[PDB]
């Protein structure tokens, strides 16, 4: 791992902020002399975090080398601030893209939806979930490609985690089961490919279905036996393929939904002529209209 | 039958009792007769459903079990919900053990007696507490023993709000994932487990490990070869205090006592468990 004791604002110009909130600020930075550019996610450490198992994942996201992964280039720990410095994709997201160039081509959609499905495979092979397959968390570089990031380690420490005990509460009463589902949530690994079924409508249309309903009245829709999962709006400007894609994904029996090692066999991103040409067109039109 | 009427007009709102994220509560008058309730005031947001609001209120309405908080009425006025409930005049036991200091294995017996009635009540109607702790285990003047209802308050407002905060937009999220998010891990048997921990917490002024950060507990409860809690000082409390601890806390809920079962065990079924022991108790003051 080896995480450097040393201020990064002495070997990076930070130039512009990216975003941020709970889990802390991630910056565009550009490396001094080389000319590099680089995300630097800033994240605020507090007193009782273990630097221990801080350096074991920071191992792990090392040995890691996966291309849908957004690449980890090296840890800084300053005064009381971990930055994590990792891939620039310089698009951003696909909602920053779809906000201005509107609604994807099906091929987009597709290759897009390939790209998440071999990020996807090798993080469940590593026993990891994703936890959170939208639109604003698949980034898009310059050359067209497609990057998950990584809330791993960032979700094992600092404000986010902070976040996740405070609505919890003073866990002394509380039960071991209780503890349990209060740490892991009903999240398994394939609730990710639902999220990417979610994820390809929203591509689709602009929008994840039920936005315009309210978040609550969506849980109880959900939860309820009788929950039809949701479907493209508009059947004639899709594929059959697209809408078979959609079904599978969307399947509401954890135990019956295919995983992502089955999904890249299916028709929509087994296809030939997906590659990021594709993307280059989507980022041309951002530019040109 | 939710009153679309004022509350100030019927009651005079005396006095502020505390907290604030499931809601405001007030000590109030009835402004002719002189009784004494509870006002729970919840601030409300316009997208909250009436209908079922109401048939949760008749449920409070004509349950009359004598452990649980009783539902005397709800009045709405601007865009606030006022929750007219018994009121419990000595506060809850945290309020007390605090003063009074710890108590006795007969107060602790008679204390867990009639929660575990309370909790054979309310599992038998298909609720969960959820929340079995010494600050909300109520008693009244005559050392009467009363759980709170976060029930319904739990459903709108505020507390609504910050459930929905966390959890995030939901529309991404799988199904099971949403079940869960709703849910918890909170089965009838989490209330069993948490009354064992209260009564520890009775007995010592703390719960186990509360000088131990959450996180850490939460991880420790979890990993495979937890031991459960028990009393510091073996010689103080009789074996039958220390088997209903080693019972209470059964870390697998399948083989976990409910609270039916609980009430039949020695510790809480031994005679002279009555009102008395907590007169003793609040004279102590
Ligand atoms: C020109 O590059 C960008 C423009 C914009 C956005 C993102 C980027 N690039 C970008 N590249 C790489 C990463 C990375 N290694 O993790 C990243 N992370 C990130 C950014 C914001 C929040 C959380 C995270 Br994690 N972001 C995000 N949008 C919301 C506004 C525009
Ligand atoms: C002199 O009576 C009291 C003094 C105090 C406390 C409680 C009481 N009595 C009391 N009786 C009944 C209820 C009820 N129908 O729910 C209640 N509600 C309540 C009050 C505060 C928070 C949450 C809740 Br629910 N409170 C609470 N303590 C923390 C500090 C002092």
């Amino acid at each position: 791992p080896d995480i450097f004791n040393r201020d990064p604002r002495d070997h990076y110009d930070l130039l512009q902020r990216l975003g941020g909130g709970t889990y802390g600020e991630v910056f565009k930075a550009r490396d001094k002399v080389s000319g590099d550019l680089v995300a630097l996610k800033m994240v605020k450490m507090e007193p009782d975090d273990d630097v221990s198992t801080l350096q074991k994942e920071i191992l792990i996201l090392k040995t890691c080398r996966h291309a849908n992964i957004v690449a980890y280039h090296g840890s800084y720990l300053w005064l009381q601030k971990l930055w994590i410095c990792m891939e620039f994709c310089g698009a951003g997201s696909l909602q920053d893209i779809y906000q201005v160039t509107g609604s994807l081509s099906e091929l987009q959609i597709s290759y897009v939806c390939r790209e998440v499905l071999q990020g996807l495979a090798y993080l469940h092979s590593q026993k990891k979930i994703h936890r959170d397959i939208k639109g604003a968390n698949i980034l898009i570089n310059d050359a067209g490609e497609v990057r998950l990031a990584d809330f791993g380690i960032s979700a094992q420490i600092g404000a986010e985690l902070a976040r996740r005990l405070e609505f919890i509460g003073t866990p002394y009463w509380m039960a071991p089961e209780v503890a349990a589902v209060a740490l892991k949530g009903g999240y398994n690994e394939l609730c990710d490919i639902w999220s990417l079924g979610i994820t390809a409508i929203e591509l689709a249309e602009l929008q994840p279905p039920l936005f315009d309903v309210h978040p609550l009245r969506v849980l109880f829709l959900m939860t309820k036996s009788g929950y039809q999962p949701p479907r493209l709006k508009e059947k004639g400007k899709w594929s059959a393929a697209f809408h078979n894609f959609i079904k599978v994904t969307l399947t509401k029996s954890p135990k019956k939904r295919p995983s992502a090692t089955k999904m890249l066999s299916h028709q929509l991103v087994s296809q030939p002529g997906l590659n990021r040409g594709l993307i280059l067109d989507l980022l041309d039109k951002l530019k040109n209209p």
